[PDB]
């Protein structure tokens, strides 16, 4: 955090001349981002840390194996041995809880990993039979309201969903989504027509 401080006050005054120690400061992190499988906490912290400038990851290919180091995180075998006990103090869950948060300072470009993360800690929860806040709904709230104009179309396609409804509505309660709550605010009449309009097309997940 201090030397946090120390960079983000630092590079104020920035100049195109560093080049060379960009390709050897930033580059034992991104080394040890590589297929490892073994990960660290602070490691992953001060790639966070790191990760809030906007040079030298230009090419958005660190979130493709972020979500392949995800998927080999939120194994079968590895969930076998978070059987038993709690969700909170387990190493696995601190790993994908920073994994989800450095989604967050990702560059701005068309995220196609918005459908994959969703999709992926949705299973997750469910996979670990949990219908309540869960320790990685909070970088993912973080995730969401960032950019938050792509999910609430993702959001007004994908209705009939009842674990997306539930998630989303667990989501925008959080302190971490101030933008997301009155981006859904505006659109009530949108889901209203839509619910009212594709009630009898069904007729059977009416209560739903």
């Amino acid at each position: 955090n201090t030397t946090y401080e120390a960079l983000k006050g630092s590079l104020a005054e920035n100049s195109k001349l560093p080049k060379e120690l960009l390709q050897n400061g930033l580059k034992p992190l991104l080394m040890n981002l590589s297929d490892h499988q073994k990960l660290t906490v602070p490691g992953l912290d001060a790639l966070s840390k790191l990760l809030e400038l906007l040079i030298a990851y230009f090419k958005v290919e660190i979130g493709r194996k972020l979500l392949d180091h995800l998927t080999a995180w939120c194994r079968v075998e590895v969930l076998d041995t978070l059987f038993g006990q709690d969700l909170a103090e387990q190493m696995p869950t601190k790993i994908i809880v920073s994994i989800i948060n450095i989604f967050h300072l990702l560059p701005p470009q068309a995220d196609m990993f918005l459908n994959d993360l969703l999709l992926k800690v949705m299973l997750l929860e469910r996979k670990l039979r949990l219908q309540l806040d869960s320790p990685f709904r909070t970088p993912l709230a973080r995730y969401l309201n960032r950019f938050h104009n792509p999910v609430t179309e993702y959001f007004k396609k994908n209705m009939t969903l009842r674990q997306l409804v539930l998630f989303m509505c667990n989501i925008v309660q959080r302190p971490e989504a101030k933008e997301l709550a009155e981006d859904f605010e505006k659109e009530l009449d949108n889901f209203y027509d839509f619910y009212i309009s594709n009630i009898p097309k069904n007729q059977v997940r009416v209560v739903s």
